[PDB]
């Protein structure tokens, strides 16, 4: 097939444009992914009070401090309870003299009158506006787990509706999808309908990442072909510092997912004016539309070579591809190869790993330091680099110890945090600003080093094995919060344990550098 690529150029003027533009594309993507940091964040809380929060009642001399402490108790994180509050006032704790064992637990209810939340730092969130805290503090993990799954359903649909509508229509109704889905969103009245919303745009967002995966790869030359996937990655380091900026100025969450969403409309529109895949059409058997479409790539380029091409050449140079697609191979031919059953684990845990960690970590920054707006930016600051050296040490140490140190120092990062005691923020903070940069790192890995394990017929079915598998462990992913009621060391440790278990398992993996 590379002839007709060698013949129209394949690192052109066109391939420039439209990985630019496909690269933006992918940063508007992260920024839809990261939201839920910013859009969700948990402000302070507390129990509504009639002394507190009935402006209109008895004003007195006790100033806000000593009120607070007449109505609510303390809660374990040395702090106001978050949940319950005083039955009756306890003007008795007004002295010094007091005593907490003074109070009983049947002098204390839940919040009947409901929560006020801080406005200091996020004027409107999905947590206080649809009180998804104490009881309900399980819903939010639920909703962003269930944002994830719908990605694992969307993956699932997309595949076969690509390949029977192609690449470039099934990405235009993707990013028309994301559009509609994304504003109605923003809008809607109840959390029902939120997690329905989000559900359907994550169903949008496989079929953006995977049509521009392969959209990318089938027009680009071998030899840059790492290159391409690299930058694609980078997108989402972009993503990171765009999520920080956008959020820094907006602090709505309806104003913030509508800002987020419009952009998408954008790429609607001139999604129209890029090339379907020419192999694709090749495949449907239609030369006369692959050309046309081969003769436009060339006319960009600035080619002489629209004169020359024939039906035959295109067609015959494709002859290999049609008669080999037609084999039944699938996931369970894959496990049947004594010499791949291995590989096949170890891989499909790689995967799992990086998916687990990555989605369990980047979407509850609020834990992991102090500031996060700067935490966001920062992942982005470090992620970059951190991509750039991956390729340039992949390229020469082998894939074996640099997949395995990506991972093994990105799950040692991550545990670090656990040991650095509460109180020293700014260290902890770097500490998962690293961890994070690591295991992007391992994803840029992982995608070169799968593709190479595999014979050429079963390599799509193995990188879809471990596509599926790194989504399977997203959804896993924000589930493991729910244990952090018995304490945050769990919920990290558990999120730093896999990655570093993985990591052993990777340097087993055979080597496929050009040794
Ligand atoms: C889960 C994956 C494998 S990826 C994905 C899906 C949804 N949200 C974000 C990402 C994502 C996470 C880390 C990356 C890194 N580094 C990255 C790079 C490029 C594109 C997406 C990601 C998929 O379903 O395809
Ligand atoms: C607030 O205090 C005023 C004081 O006159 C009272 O009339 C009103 O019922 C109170 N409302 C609430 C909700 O506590």
């Amino acid at each position: 097939f590379s002839e007709l690529l060698d013949l129209v150029g394949g690192l052109g003027r066109f391939q420039v444009l439209q990985t630019m533009a496909l690269m933006v594309s992918i940063m508007w993507l992260c920024t839809q992914s990261m939201l839920e940091n910013f859009s969700a964040a948990v402000p302070s809380h507390r129990c509504w009070a009639p002394l507190l929060d009935n402006s209109t009642a008895v004003s007195t001399s006790l100033s806000p401090e000593a009120l607070l402490a007449i109505s609510i108790p303390p809660g374990p994180n040395q702090r106001p309870h978050q949940c319950r509050r005083f039955r009756q006032p306890q003007w008795q704790l007004l002295d010094p003299n007091a005593t907490a064992t003074s109070w009983s637990e049947a002098d204390t209810e839940p919040c009947v009158d409901g929560w006020v939340y801080d406005r200091s730092i996020f004027t409107s969130t999905i947590v206080a506006k649809w009180n998804l805290v104490c009881d309900s503090h399980a819903l939010k993990p639920m909703a962003q787990s269930i944002y994830l799954a719908g990605i694992l359903v969307g993956a699932a649909a997309c595949g076969p509706a690509s390949d029977r509508f192609g690449r470039r229509l099934v990405l235009t109704w993707s990013y028309l999808q994301m559009a509609v889905m994304g504003t109605a969103a923003a809008f809607a009245p109840a959390f029902p309908v939120y997690c329905l919303f989000r559900f359907l745009l994550a169903f949008a967002v496989a079929g953006v990442m995977m049509n521009t995966g392969t959209l990318l790869m089938e027009w680009t030359a071998a030899r840059a072909r790492p290159l391409v996937m690299t930058l694609n990655s980078l997108g989402f380091s972009f993503g990171h510092g765009l999520t920080a900026a956008v959020a820094y100025g907006v602090r709505d969450w309806t104003l913030l997912q509508l800002v987020v969403s419009v952009p998408f409309f954008l790429c609607f529109l001139y999604s129209w004016w890029l090339p379907e895949s020419a192999r694709w059409l090749i495949i449907k058997g239609k030369p006369d539309q692959a050309l046309q479409e081969l003769r436009k790539v060339a006319r960009i380029n600035g080619h002489k070579e629209a004169k020359n091409l024939t039906i035959e050449v295109l067609m015959s140079s494709v002859k290999e591809e049609v008669a080999s697609a037609k084999e039944p191979r699938s996931v369970l031919d894959l496990f049947c190869v004594p010499g791949l059953r291995f590989r096949t684990c170890i891989s499909t845990l790689c995967w799992f790993a990086f998916g687990f960690t990555f989605f369990g970590l980047a979407l509850d920054l609020q834990a992991l330091g102090s500031n996060i707006f700067l935490l966001q930016m920062f992942i982005g600051v470090v992620d970059i680099p951190a991509k750039m050296g991956a390729l340039l040490l992949l390229s020469h140490l082998g894939r074996r110890p640099t997949l395995a140190a990506s991972l093994l120092l990105a799950g040692l990062c991550i545990l670090a945090n656990t040991l650095v005691p509460h109180e020293m923020g700014a260290l902890r903070s770097a500490l998962a600003v690293l961890g994070l940069g690591g295991v992007g790192a391992a994803f840029t890995c992982i995608t070169i080093y799968s593709s190479e394990l595999f014979p050429t017929v079963l390599r799509m079915t193995a990188v879809g094995l471990g596509q599926m598998a790194a989504r399977g462990g997203a959804i896993l992913g924000p589930l493991v919060r729910l244990l952090g009621v018995h304490g945050p060391w769990l919920p990290l440790l558990v999120y730093g344990t896999v990655p570093v278990l993985s990591g052993l398992a990777a340097l087993l993996l055979p080597e496929t550098q050009s040794l």
